[PDB]
């Protein structure tokens, strides 16, 4: 029976060597698509005709998403995140006294407490590199616009590097989605979408804009399964039985 | 003389093999292309080009229907959908509550192993249990606190799977459309497109899309006949004959 | 003097053999395109002298309508249009209703077989009968039900063949604009473009889809004259000599 | 010192063969691009790089003005334009009136073969009537109908050929904008881009669209100045001057 | 915790050689994208492929901010801002008057020959007078009429030079954007995403339109570190810690 | 009838002394061209197919001399630095400015470089000679008597259904490795060694090769 | 066994008579040859040194000496006078090119100013100089005869395993008894490195008659 | 200490004769080859009737009248019969039809000419050829003679892979040489010519030397 459908699926991920499913019910779009590549042969006086075929079947996956999670990213570059790791990162403060003392103060941690690019243009050019308790300035004041300080400062948190290391590790993925009969306005079936034995592709793009939501999208390519050669399968369950 | 066309086109397939006939009266597009490889003879100077060299002409099709129907899907892959057939689904259980006992009660029939997630992100991976009755571990989370479980239940239904296969099935196309007149708004004439010798070339494409029709694609491609060397005809019909 | 152009062209097609002339004062959209070949010559210290080695000269052009003549069609595939030919096409018949002893009453005059569909969806395949009244079988429909059936009649009109068989012949092709005088918004000049050996391409793209005009679109592309080894003129004649 | 350009820039166009000033001040766009390629040398056991080639350079401009003039044409080509010439186009009467003696009445000087076309759009093809009145068969068109004509006639102006063996000239062009504080709202700075030994590439765009504008493209590519190996500058002058 | 990220990122800059933090906090745009290529060795029978063999990782930066410097400029390049330099430049003065005695006076002080234009397009050349005034032909301008000069002129300011030139220097570029719970808004944590050797190429592109937001674009490829054999870190920092 | 071929040969070799089944499953060109030619390429490596061109046998187990170094050692302190490997013959202990010094080390290698030259922080980079086991091919000028047997494999595809249909099979009896060899080895890109061969008339039924199509359905 | 080879071999050198080994690093192309029995060897490096020359040609490398080389000096301005100077010390006959492409020829001057005659070109004219000028460096020289050395040769590379991804065979081939042959090509072409080539002609030794060896080795051992 | 070349050379030849230093040349490929037989091949990317004339013997006359051909395309007939030249021809005028015919005819008077009623009617389009007479340089190709030598100069520079600077300065002087007579003048459709020469070295009638090599310093 012929039926609508209106909304987008859920997605389910598993992996092939244990199980550790990252499910998602906030999509936007789940793409599944198939190409066939052709090589011809070809030869006469009239034209070059078509003689015979040589073939090959493709199927490419692609899952766009609402919000922002890591494992996501460790998809596509399979590694493991780090958890607890100290790391390097910067800081800033911006104004904290009068310029024109011969004494200035900072608070939380310093680590080469350098750059000062104090005043409405130049930096310190001299990267003092001190820490003690209270950095002196030094030369003239060029008083009242700014300190500026720019820091460098450790703290604790994940992380995930991303190196040239050949991923060989693979998923099984489930599409979920409803039909609705167009009599009645009600349910009628869900439609799955499963795929065994895919492999997650190394194209990637993270672009953070101005105002919007960041969307990530990650891509996979299909592959025969070794036992029963399938590629994804189509199916419609009824909620009568 | 010059028409004027606003409509989309009523369309019929009908096989070769041994004498199905489908029909649509509610299509969103139909499509008809043509491509041809061109290149062109070089000469003397300033390499002008002269001559232009053509062949390999080829015709595609592309029809958009407005419903979801699985019998049409199944042309462009060769295959047969196995009806009433048992599956593994993916299943996914929501708000549950856990009493001071660190103990936890589900609802259905697991097949594989449970995977419990928690507020802020963690994962679990408790095997089967037999009464459907589990212990949470202490840390994970305490008591007045709600957990998710993703597991795997069986349902039965169609299915259709996506193989490495030859299809080799023929049909016959025909579109039909409108056409007015534009100084008196009136019906003109019908418009007629048919292809003899059409094969279910495989270029599949699936996108579901948040709050969106989904509008099937089925694309086809347009052989020579071998009787009259012709690869579709155009016909326009008057209605005053 | 500079002038604002803001209109679209009226143009006209001259086959070179014969010189029939098909125009079209309806046009959206008329734009001609140029291309040429670039390399340097260049390497380093050694060659230090960098010179740009230009060769090879491209001009498209192409024409989009918003009515629909069959003239552009026979255009590009040289055929004529063969008129006055019996033919052969589909035509369909709803809302049929099954008497007492299961006969239903067909007001058309088929041609090939009877196709007939219920409202759950079958099929049931006959014979053409002389009176017009057809026998159904009992397990097929009941009294007082809806059906629909299918078959094929016999009408007359034009006809244009698509074979594998290249066209032929070259076109003239002229574009017609007028300019403004910026200053004083009057009409200052009248801007022409001339091709006097043009070939066709074939790059159709023929889409019905429902709610929007059909906007046809054809592909020129041009070859140099033989004795002026010229492609195009651009001439602006001012309308006050 | 930071600042905000929101402007468009002045273009200054010089032709290093006679010294033509050729100059813009309604531009719409003024671009340039820039692109560098590198080569690495790898060699032993692991072609681990041992050292970083030389790195080339490319730069392309683009200006987009906002009126129409030939001499942007004649830029790109080469070639000069011609004034006073006699040129040959087309024309078209409308709405003609068939007396009962089966003539119409031309106003104009045809020049080629007359076509006629009546209102359900067959054609006829009449050579030149010395008074201006035709003949009409009845099977065309009865008393008391319309028709149209197209013909030929002679027109002067002005014209530019567009060849296939003329690649010509090289020139040099001069960018200025303007640049803002970002604090007190004044204009700060003026910024002049320039370039030597520019050579215009063969790339050109008329689209004649429905309504817009013209808007018509220009396009050079920058090479190297033979005294100071130089291919862009960029001067930041300020309002202290 | 999956969040949601609605916000651009600070693209903190430091060469290696000499310490230079560069700063902006006012980007408009941060992007990383990565590439993976394969290749692969044939065999007998079937061409299926043996064995892996070069398989690469490119990681490519893009940063869009939203003022404009010069020294965000010179970090594509490999030069240096050369300050105080003379410079000559175009002027251009509007609406000159020729009085009876067919002079024009001129409130400039040229450094070069001077090009005057008349109101419909024509060209004259004259060399520097001392006295101040230019005496114009009679064919030109009769009296009381308008005329355009433009000369080239001397400034002072800062001067790039765009060169074929060595580019060495590699940076450390970090970002840091905030995410957001979506059950109660509040900051969670912030994210990092440090490479750790970056080297200038790909491409510039300054797009001067008259509306607005000229937005420098600069762009940057990320090679493997030599000690760790890292691209680039993804950092997650939560705010509870 | 009409069909179409598309892949490569498996080729097998055999001698007529005794004979070893020398097989191929992953070759890039088998070509064949009174006399006639033949070209067997390769894309792996393996030491057998130089063991035809030249007639002389692979002496399993053999004990031969080869060349190593160390590259990546500074002197700790005092005057100089020891090695971990274990040489057989001299060193050669030489860095940063191509000129060498020659010495046989007995346990630890001490010498001072001119003081300010090289005392504990300009490196030094050695060279010398193990032992090892392995394998080992000789080409020598002799022993150039040998005759071998050679097959191709194929198969061919029907032009109307497309499924298999014949098998190919080229066969030539009395063939001689001829003398020509090339194994160059450069950057980033595989060996694929080339086998050459000519055949030669057989002294029995004076044939040089047959060319078998062998039907699938029979 | 069924191994695959991926990369280039290192290359290691010996001499007959002392002992010097010149050889410790990365290498471009190492080939060799048969040919009817005759064997060739080809080593292409990716780094130039004048010590690879000093091994296919007989001859020592001399060392600084006085050269004479050329110079050219770029954009000279004609002044009033017609008196150009010049910023180098030239010892022979000063050519001079003007921008039709004419050529003069004027004896050196002590005082540093050359006259221009007025047929050539006039004043605040461009003109192109080139003389010849002395240098102090190295040198080497290409003579006739006298190839009269003999040198060992070793190749090393790697073989893989293709079912594993573990490196197997350290495969080796070792040439004694080589000399120089009389084959040199080199060529300067346009953006691209020299990779400088060295040939050799194989010989058979003496004591145990092999004219080249081939080694296959393993990890397990 | 080893080095790097990544570019051309800047090749010098001159003369024995008289020793004129026509070569300064910006080139594409500057090669040597050894085999004793040593040879040079020199590829430039330019244009210069001097590089021929070297491989040849003789010299580049200068303005002397010569004879080409010219072709004036889409003539238009008259009513009468008659086509108009507007060119100057010498020797005669060739007319081509468009059906791939060949009519002839001398010189006359007038341009106005009297094409047969056979060939063509009124308001068709002709193509004609003759020839003219222009002046410029001139140089033959003759058969054998040779009365010249030459000396040649190759200079490039090195780099320290280590510092990403110039090094040394490479120079190869190549004394007595001759020129060889191979030649290969294509004229291909979209492409450069680099005209290419060829060369002999033999050994120095003095010194007994071939050619010198020589690597220069910048640490002076």
């Amino acid at each position: 029976m012929k039926t609508v459908i209106q909304d987008t699926a859920d997605v389910y991920f598993k992996r092939k060597s244990d199980g550790k499913l990252v499910f998602t019910a906030e999509a936007q779009t789940a793409s599944f698509s198939q190409a066939i590549s052709e090589e011809k042969l070809r030869g006469g006086i009239g034209n070059k005709p078509l003689y015979i075929l040589k073939s090959e079947k493709e199927i490419n996956l692609t899952v766009k998403n609402a919000f922002f999670d890591l494992e996501w990213l460790a998809m596509t570059q399979g590694e493991t995140i780090q958890e607890e790791t100290k790391v390097k990162v910067f800081d800033r403060e911006h104004g904290l006294i009068v310029d024109d003392t011969n004494k200035v103060t900072l608070k939380g941690k310093p680590v080469s407490d350098v750059t000062f690019y104090n005043k409405k243009g130049l930096t310190y050019k001299i990267a003092v590199s001190t820490d003690g308790t209270y950095t002196i300035p030094t030369a003239f004041a060029a008083a009242k616009d700014k300190l500026t300080a720019v820091y460098q400062i450790e703290k604790v948190g994940r992380r995930l590097a991303i190196k040239a290391s050949k991923f060989s590790e693979r998923y099984e993925v489930e599409y979920r989605t409803i039909a609705y009969n167009p009599d009645t306005e009600e349910v009628y079936s869900d439609i799955y979408i499963q795929f065994p034995n895919v492999s997650p592709s190394g194209e990637f793009e993270m672009s953070l804009e101005n105002g919007n939501a960041l969307a990530p999208e990650i891509k996979f390519e299909a592959l025969a399964d070794t036992d029963t050669d399938e590629m994804a399968v189509v199916i419609e369950a009824s909620r009568d039985e």
